[PDB]
C-alpha cells in the first residue's frame, strides 16, 4: 500500500556532506576507495574564508566534504558579509559535530520542488527546524531540519552548478575514476528509540512506510510518493546474547546519526572488483564474507535469477544476495569508513520491478539476518 | 665548525606524529601518496579505548597518524588504569591543537641514549616540560618537552616494537608499497621570531648551529653532534612587496608549527614518478615547475654532477637542484598536506659528502631562493 501522502514535492536524493576535521584527506581517500571523480571546490581558492568543501561525483551520487578553517579567517564578516559557499554552516556546530561523533554524515539532503514551502510545511508538522531558508544568487534555495541525532534532512530546489560559489574542478586536477557507482538508493539512521523518530520524520514529511517482505535491532523504512527517497531507521534490542550492533554504534557515536549509505552500482562486479583492488592500498575494506554453505544455498534460493558462473562470481566477491515478492538484491558492507566503529557504506544492484525500476526493489536484505545464521551454523558442521 | 655540545647523546630522528581528527582516513591518504606500508597499530581492536594511532613506514621513516575517540569509552579510566598506548596523550589537548591548527604534526620525535635523562637536562636548561618521563612495559621510556607552539620534542629510548601495546599489523592488510622513500632528513619549524626560538632550542639540547653556503624570511639551523637530527626553523620578513609566506602560515596555522618534513629517498626520480603517477588519484601534488631556463641555467652550476639525461629527467619531474661547497641536493615540494596553506612535504636527495654521507650534505636549497627568481625573469624575457 502507497499512500502517496508526502506534504510536499521530493524528488530525488541531491546529496550527502560529511563533516570532517580535514576535508582534503577525506576527500581523497574517498575518491581513490570509491571511484568518485573530483568535480567542485567551494574553499581558500574560491573566496571562502569560512570552510573547504570538496565535492565527489560518480553518475548521480554526490559526496561532499567539508570542514571548518580557522575561526580568525573570517572575523570580520557577519552572515549578511560571509564568504561561506553554504549559509547553514557555522564554526562551532561543525567542531563541535566533529568532537563529538567523529566522521560521519551531517546533511542528507534532497531535492525538492521548493525549498522555501517544503520547510514551512515540515516545521508546520512538528520539524525542528535548523537552518531557515536561504535563496542563493536568485537561483537555488537551502534550508534545514533536524533529522535524527546530529543529522539534518536539507532541502534544496532550483529555479532552472553544484551551488553558487562553488567552482568546476580543473580537469588536470580531476581524473575520471569511475568503477560503477551511480546513485545513493538509501540512507540509514541508527536511533535509541525507533517509534518517535519514525513518529516525527513521517509527521512532518509525509513519508509512508515502506512494505517489507532475534539479530538485535528493529527497524521500519520511510519513503517518498515515488519511494526513490529511502530513509530505513534502526533501533536497538536489548538483552540479546549477542550484544546489539545498533548499541554499540549509539555508544561509540554519542548517540544517533547516520548508519550506512547504500549505493546503487550498475555493475556490483565491476563495483567490488576494483574496490577490492585497492582495500590495501589506501581505500576501503570489506565485511567478512559468508561462508561456502551461504553460496551453496544460493542455488535454491535465486537458482531462476542468477547463473551458476554469476553465483560463482558471488562467492568470489563477497557479495550477498536477497530477494523479495518482487525482486532479487545484491548487496556488501565496508568495513566501518574511519576510526569509530559507527558509519560504513553499501554497494548495492537491484535486479527486477522494471515498469524505469521501481524504487526498493528486492526491499533492503531482511532475509540476509536468518540466511547468514543459518549458513555459519550449517557450515560449522 | 662543529663544537659538537649536545647536553645528551642523541641519534637519530625516531618518528613523526600527525594528530588528526580521523586517523584512519589521513593514514590511508598518506600511505597511497608516499608508498608507506602500514605496520603497526593501536585502536579498539588492541584494547586502546583513549586513542586509534596507526604506523606507516618506508624505510626508517616512521609516521605515526594519532585521533581521538570519544572520552565516554575510557571515562572510568585514571592514568595509573589507562588503556592508552601512548601515556602523554590527552582528548584535550588534542581536540584544542587539531580545532585549533587543522591537521599538522604533534610530535618531532627523536631517539636518545636515554630519554629520563635527555628530559632532566633539557628541563634543567630551559625546557618547558611536556610529560614527564614514563617507563612503558619496563622497556622504553618516552618524555616530551615543547619545542615551539603546540610541537613537542619526543625524547624515546630503548633498554634492549614500535612501541609496547601497538600491535604489528596483518600481512593481508598490509600492502609493501615502497616509491624509495628511506628516512627524515630534516623537519622545520615556523615561528613569530627566530632568535628567542633558537635561543631556547639549542639552549635546552645544545644543538648548534649548521653552517650554511629579499625572499621574506629568516632562518638558521639547529644540529645534533654528528649533524643527523636536522631542526631548521624559519622567521617572516615584513615589508616585502610579495607578503611573507611564513607570516601566511602563522595565520593559517593560528600561530608557531612545524612547517615542513623532508623525506630522503635513495632515488628521487623513481620516487617522483610515483608519487606524481597518483597526484589526482588521492595522493600528493606537487609545486608548479620551474621554467625551462632553471633548467637550461643547470649545466652551468651542475653540469658537473648531473648528466643531460639527469638534467632533462629532472625537468620533466620539477625537481629542483641546490649546491654547497661539499655537495648537491635535489629537491621538490608538496602542495600543502591538507585543508590549510600550513604543512607541505619535501622530497630529498643528497649527493656527495662520502667518508656513510654526513649529514646535512648540500645545504638546505637557500641558492635556490634567488635562482629560481632569477629563472622566473629570465624566462619572461
Ligand atoms: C551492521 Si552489520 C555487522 C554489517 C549487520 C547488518 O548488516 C546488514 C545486513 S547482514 C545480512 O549483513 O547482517 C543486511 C542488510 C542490512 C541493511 O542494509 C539494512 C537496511 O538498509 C535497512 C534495514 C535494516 C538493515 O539492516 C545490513 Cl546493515
Ligand atoms: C614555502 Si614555498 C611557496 C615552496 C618557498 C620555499 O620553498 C623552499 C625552497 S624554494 C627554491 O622552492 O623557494 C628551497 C628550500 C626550502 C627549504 O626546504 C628550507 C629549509 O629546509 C630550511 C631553510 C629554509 C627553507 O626554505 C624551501 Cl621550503
Ligand atoms: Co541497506
Ligand atoms: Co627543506
Amino acid at each position: 500500500k502507497n499512500p502517496k501522502s508526502d506534504k510536499f514535492k521530493v524528488k530525488r536524493f541531491h546529496h550527502i556532506e560529511f563533516w570532517c576535521g580535514d576535508a582534503t584527506n577525506v576527500a581523497r581517500r574517498f575518491s581513490w576507495g570509491l571511484g568518485m571523480r573530483f568535480s567542485a571546490k567551494s574553499d581558500l581558492s574560491t573566496g571562502n574564508m569560512v570552510h573547504a568543501s570538496y565535492l565527489l561525483t560518480s553518475g548521480d551520487l554526490r559526496f561532499l566534504f567539508t570542514a571548518p578553517y580557522s575561526p580568525s579567517l573570517s572575523a570580520g564578516e557577519i552572515k549578511p558579509t560571509t564568504t561561506a559557499s553554504i549559509p547553514s554552516f557555522d564554526h562551532g556546530s561543525c567542531r563541535s559535530f566533529f568532537s563529538s561523533h567523529g566522521l560521519g554524515v551531517r546533511a542528507v539532503a534532497i531535492e525538492v520542488e521548493d525549498a522555501e514551502s517544503a520547510f514551512s510545511i515540515s516545521v508546520a508538522n512538528g520539524a525542528i527546524p535548523s537552518s531557515p531558508p536561504i535563496v542563493l544568487n536568485e537561483a537555488v534555495t537551502i534550508a534545514e531540519v533536524k533529522l535524527y541525532g546530529d543529522v539534518v534532512l536539507r532541502y534544496v530546489s532550483y529555479k532552472a552548478e553544484f551551488l553558487p560559489g562553488f567552482e568546476r574542478v580543473e580537469d588536470a586536477s580531476s581524473f575520471p575514476l569511475d568503477y560503477g557507482i551511480r546513485r545513493l538508493d538509501h540512507a540509514v539512521g541508527n536511533v535509541p528509540e525507533l517509534g518517535p523518530a519514525l513518529t516525527y520524520v513521517a509527521g512532518f514529511t509525509g513519508f509512508h512506510q515502506f512494505a517489507e517482505f532475534e539479530s538485535g535491532l528493529n527497524w521500519a523504512v520511510l519513503a517518498s510518493n515515488d519511494e526513490m527517497v529511502l530513509l530505513p531507521i534502526n533501533e536497538p534490542v536489548h538483552g540479546t546474547k549477542r550484544k546489539s550492533q545498533i548499541q554499540t554504534y549509539l555508544e561509540h557515536n554519542e548517540g544517533a546519526g547516520l548508519q550506512h549509505l547504500a549505493l546503487m552500482s550498475e555493475d556490483i562486479f565491476r563495483t567490488l572488483r576494483e574496490m577490492r583492488k585497492r582495500s590495501s592500498i589506501g581505500g576501503f575494506d570489506f565485511m567478512p564474507s559468508p561462508p561456502p554453505t551461504y553460496y551453496q544455498n544460493l542455488k535454491k534460493r535465486v537458482g531462476d535469477v542468477l547463473s551458476d558462473d554469476q553465483i560463482k562470481e558471488c562467492e568470489e566477491l563477497g557479495i550477498l544476495v536477497d530477494r523479495d515478492d518482487q525482486g532479487t538484491l545484491l548487496q556488501i558492507f565496508t568495513k566501518p569508513l574511519g576510526d569509530r566503529p559507527t558509519i560504513f557504506i553499501e554497494i548495492i544492484q537491484r535486479v527486477g520491478c522494471m515498469m524505469y525500476q521501481s524504487g526498493g526493489c528486492g526491499g533492503f536484505g531482511k532475509g540476509n539476518f536468518s540466511e547468514l545464521f543459518k549458513s555459519i551454523e550449517e557450515y560449522e558442521k
